[PDB]
C-alpha cells in the first residue's frame, strides 16, 4: 500500500490573477487556493518522503502543480507514479459541492448581475483547475503518467487538516477544532475521534463568509502586510501593547457576533464587495487614513484587537466542544493554530490538558493529511511518527562537490563528524551568526534546526546584530530559541506543557532567564520555543550540551536560514548561495565549517 498525497493547481495562478486581480505582484498574491504546493509519499503506513514545492523551485507559498516535490518524493522511496495505489488531493471539488455551490449562489440576497459574474467565475475555476478532469488533466500534463480515476481519491480540505495533526499528536480518542482561511464551504469545523472514527459536529460548522482567519488577513491587508503570508507581523505586534476590556474592542462589537453553539458572524459577509468592504469599516472604527494606517502605534492598536478577536472567538468555539464532548486531549489544526501566543492561552485558560498544534497545521499540512486520511481509512495500520525532518538530506560527497564549484568564494574545513558539534559550540560562544545546514529538510513554516542560523542570545546587542549580519531580514519578526527538553520548565513558564518540538506555542519566560535568552524573547517576554532530545535531532541535542557547558546559556536563537521573501533553503546550492548573499560569519553545512576569502 503506496499512497501519495499532493496539493496544487498550475492554472490556479493565472486564473485568481484575471479572475479576481490577485496577480503574481499584488498584496494579494498568496490569498487564494492552492498555496504551499507540496507531496507526501507513505509507503505501506512509515511517512518516507515529504517535501513543498516552494522549496524546490524557490518560489515561496507556490501554487504551483508540486512536479519537483513528487519527482523528489518517488526517487527517495526508489519508485515511479506507476507504484502509487491511491493519489491524495487535499481539496474535494466533487459535483456534489459544485452543485451545492451554485444553488447556493443562486440562493442569496443579491441582484442577479452579481450573481452571473460569482457562477461564471466558479465555472472558470472549476473548469480550469478545482474539477476532477482538470486535476486529472493537470496531474498527467505534469507527472506524464495519465491518472487513472481510480487511483485519485479527493479529500475534503478540513479532513485533512485533522489527518495531519492525529499523525504528530500522539494522542488517541482527541476533541479538535479546524479553522482555517477557507475550505470547499466551511471556515472552521469541529467535532471528535473515538477508536478510529472521526466525527464532526456539524452544529459549529461555520460558513466560508464567516471567516475568523481571512478576518486576521484582511486586518494585515489593512497594516499594509501581505495577507496569508504576514499575519505573525500582527501577532508580533499585539507584543508592544494592552488589549482593550472585549467591551471596548470594535471588532468584536460592530465585527463579529458571538452566537449560542459556540457559532460566530461577521458584518459585511454578504456585501458583494468581496471582502475589501471590510477597509473603509475598519478605518470607521480606528481613526484610519493615509497617513496613520502603515503608522506604529495605529499598527500596535488594530493587532492588539485583532489578536483579541482570535483569542476571543476561538476560546467560544472550544468552550461550546467542552459541554459536546467529555473528551480533553485537543488537535487544534488549519492556518489560525499558526497564531502561536493564541494557543498557548487555549491550553492554559480553557479545560483541555493537552492542545497538540503539529508543524504541518498550516494548508502545507494538508498534503501529508491527504494521504494519511486515504490510508487510514485503507485499513493501513500508521506507524507511529513525530518528525518534520522529511525533506532531502544531502551526503558528505555533494556537500564537498557543491563548496569546490565556490572555491573563489569560499574556504572551508571538513571535521570529524563527533567534532563539529563542539567546534560550532566555541564559534557560537561568541558574537557569531552561523548558517547550520544538517540533515533531512524539515516540514512547514517554521526552521526546526536543520536549515537554521543560529545565535547566542546572551549577549543584549545579537538581536541587533543577527538583524545586521542578515541583511534582508523580514522585519516584525521576533526570534525564537532552541532549548533542550529538560530545561523547558526551569528558563520557560511551561504550564500544561512539558514539551513544544515544533515552535507551535509561546511561553513567558522565566525572571531568571530574561537577560541570559534576552535575542530569544519578544518584549512581550514570550519565547516560540523549540524543545530539543537527542530522540528528535540528536546533532542539535549535542550541539546545545556542548553549547550550554562552555557559557552556561542554555538556548540559542534559531532563526529561518534564508533572505527576505525567498523560502527555507532546501540544497546546499540554496544554503552557499544565501551565505554569500548575507553577512552571516560562518556556515556549518554536514561535516564542513565554510568561511568566506
Ligand atoms: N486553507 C487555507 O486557506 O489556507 P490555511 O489553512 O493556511 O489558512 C491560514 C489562515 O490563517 C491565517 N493566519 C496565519 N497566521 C495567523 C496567525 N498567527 N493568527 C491568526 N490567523 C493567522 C492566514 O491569514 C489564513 O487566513
Ligand atoms: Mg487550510
Amino acid at each position: 500500500m503506496i499512497i501519495l498525497g499532493y496539493n496544487g493547481f498550475s492554472q490556479i495562478a493565472e486564473l485568481f490573477g484575471r479572475l479576481y486581480g490577485y496577480t503574481a505582484d499584488s498584496v494579494d498574491r498568496h490569498s487564494f487556493l492552492g498555496h504551499d504546493a507540496a507531496a507526501a509519499l507513505f509507503v505501506d503506513g512509515e511517512l518516507v518522503a515529504a517535501v513543498e514545492e516552494e522549496r524546490m523551485n524557490r518560489q515561496k507559498k507556490t501554487t504551483a502543480f508540486p512536479a519537483n516535490a513528487m519527482r523528489w518524493c518517488l526517487e527517495q522511496a526508489g519508485i515511479s507514479y506507476e507504484d502509487v495505489d491511491y493519489y491524495a488531493f487535499g481539496w474535494n471539488f466533487t459535483a456534489e459541492f459544485a452543485d451545492a455551490a451554485i444553488t447556493g449562489l443562486a440562493s442569496a440576497p443579491i441582484p442577479p448581475e452579481y450573481k452571473f459574474q460569482a457562477i461564471g467565475s466558479f465555472g472558470e475555476l472549476w473548469n480550469g483547475a478545482l474539477g476532477r478532469t482538470a486535476l486529472i488533466e493537470d496531474f498527467t500534463r505534469h507527472t506524464g503518467y495519465a491518472l487513472p480515476d481510480e487511483k485519485l481519491i479527493t479529500v475534503p480540505h478540513h479532513r485533512a487538516h485533522l489527518a495531519c495533526g492525529r499523525t504528530f499528536s500522539g494522542l488517541g480518542d482527541a476533541a479538535f477544532l479546524i479553522n482555517d482561511g477557507q475550505a470547499e464551504a466551511d471556515s472552521a469545523i469541529m467535532g471528535e475521534v473515538r477508536d478510529g472514527k472521526v466525527e464532526v459536529f456539524e452544529r459549529f460548522t461555520i460558513d466560508a463568509k464567516n471567516s475568523l482567519a481571512q478576518l486576521f488577513a484582511n486586518i494585515t491587508r489593512y497594516l499594509g502586510f501581505t495577507p496569508n503570508n504576514d499575519e505573525y507581523k500582527v501577532m508580533g505586534l499585539a507584543g508592544f501593547g494592552k488589549a482593550p476590556d472585549e467591551q471596548d474592542n470594535p471588532l468584536l462589537t460592530k465585527v463579529v457576533t458571538l452566537e449560542e453553539g459556540g457559532r460566530y458572524s461577521l458584518a459585511l459577509a454578504n456585501d458583494p464587495r468581496g471582502p475589501r468592504a471590510y477597509d473603509p469599516l475598519f478605518d470607521e472604527l480606528f481613526d484610519g487614513n493615509d497617513d496613520n494606517r502603515q503608522e506604529f502605534d495605529f499598527r500596535v492598536r488594530v493587532a492588539c484587537a485583532a489578536q483579541q478577536v482570535i483569542e476571543a472567538v476561538t476560546a467560544h468555539q472550544l468552550r461550546a466542544l467542552a459541554e459536546a464532548t467529555e473528551l480533553r486531549d485537543l488537535i487544534f489544526e488549519g492556518g489560525l493554530a499558526l497564531n502561536c501566543v493564541n494557543n498557548t492561552k487555549l491550553l492554559e485558560e480553557l479545560p483541555f490538558t493537552r492542545v497538540e498544534v503539529s508543524f504541518g497545521a498550516s494548508d502545507p499540512g494538508v498534503s501529508i493529511g491527504a494521504a494519511a486520511h486515504v490510508a487510514r481509512e485503507k485499513s493501513v495500520a500508521l506507524t507511529p511518527t513525530e518528525s518534520p525532518y522529511l525533506g532531502p538530506e544531502f551526503g558528505e560527497d555533494e556537500i564537498r562537490a557543491t563548496l569546490e564549484e565556490y572555491t573563489s568564494s569560499v574556504t572551508w574545513e571538513q571535521l570529524p563528524s563527533d567534532e563539529v558539534v563542539g567546534k560550532t559550540a566555541e564559534l557560537l560562544t561568541g558574537k557569531t551568526v552561523i548558517g547550520w545546514f544538517q540533515g533531512r529538510t524539515e516540514y512547514g513554516p517554521r526552521a526546526l534546526g536543520n536549515r537554521s542560523i543560529l545565535a547566542n542570545p546572551s549577549y543584549a546587542d545579537m538581536k541587533d546584530v543577527i538583524n545586521n549580519r542578515v541583511k534582508h531580514r523580514e522585519p516584525f519578526r521576533p526570534f525564537a530559541p532552541i532549548v533542550l527538553e529538560e530545561n523547558a520548565a526551569r528558563v520557560f513558564e511551561m504550564g500544561r506543557k512539558e514539551r513544544s518540538p515544533y515552535m507551535t506555542f509561546v511561553f513567558p519566560v522565566r525572571p531568571e532567564y530574561t537577560e541570559k535568552i534576552a535575542a530569544a524573547t519578544h518584549v512581550d517576554a514570550t519565547s516560540r520555543i523549540q524543545t530539543v532530545t537527542e530522540d528528535s535531532n540528536p546533532r542539535l541535542a549535542a550541539l546545545l550540551r556542548e553549547f550550554t557547558s562552555r557559557t552556561d546559556v542554555p538556548c540559542l536563537v534559531n532563526t529561518s536560514f534564508n533572505v527576505a521573501g525567498e523560502p527555507i533553503v532546501c540544497s546546499p546550492k540554496d544554503a552557499v548561495e544565501c551565505f554569500l548573499g548575507t553577512d552571516i560569519d560562518h556556515l556549518v553545512i554536514g561535516d564542513f565549517l565554510v568561511s568566506k576569502r
